[PDB]
């Protein structure tokens, strides 16, 4: 099947959301949150393995997939259709931004503050961008877009999408750099 940002993937007892399709030389996969699974973790739908994961400290990872699935430059818009990712030009503080994830679909907000530190129960994570968008469990790893420009993957936050909350993302460019990944674009 097509790898599409915002769609679910599974491992053991858990669900996270695909971030962005990526390539590493001849290999393919998708960016995600580090906390979704440590290096070597097997995943299903799509079949893959966590090829890299830095969490805590950062919250960045990627999953290498198999020939049974195909990378796309697409993100699920959760209204029947998709958004095409054309690059990863970083949006400014104050910009609108939207995220996609398997539990709450498409949700939007504003980028409030960058380089934020959050003391998660598993350990402290730095370098995060705080937004006013909401998220819920299952949405983690999912992509953030300002227009057609990739911003990050969902790391954490508080509250929910019924009553609202705040949400943190791991910026995408540090993730691509750390793991030596190329973003799949259209
Ligand atoms: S995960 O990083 O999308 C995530 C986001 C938000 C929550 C809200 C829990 N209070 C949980 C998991």
């Amino acid at each position: 099947a097509a790898i599409i940002g915002g769609n679910p993937y599974y491992f053991g007892n858990y669900r996270c959301s695909i971030g962005f399709s990526v390539r590493q030389g001849s290999q393919t996969g998708f960016a995600t949150a580090g906390h979704c699974g440590s290096t070597g973790t097997r995943v299903s739908s799509p079949s893959g393995t966590v090829a890299g994961s830095y969490f805590p400290g950062r919250d960045m990872g990627w999953v290498r997939i198999t020939s049974a699935d195909t990378v796309t430059p697409l993100v699920n818009r959760y209204n029947g259709g998709t958004v095409t990712v054309t690059g990863s030009q970083e949006a400014a503080t104050g910009s609108s931004v939207c995220r996609s994830g398997a539990t709450t679909g498409w949700r939007c907000g504003t980028i409030q503050s960058k380089n934020q530190t959050v003391r998660y129960a598993e350990g402290t994570v730095t370098g995060l961008t705080r937004t006013t968008a909401c998220a819920e469990g299952g949405d983690s790893g999912g992509p953030w877009l300002t227009g057609s420009q990739a911003q990050g993957v969902t790391s954490g936050g508080t509250g929910d999408c019924r009553s609202g909350g705040i949400t943190f993302f791991q910026p995408i460019n540090p993730l691509l750099s750390y793991f030596g990944l190329q973003l799949v674009t259209g």
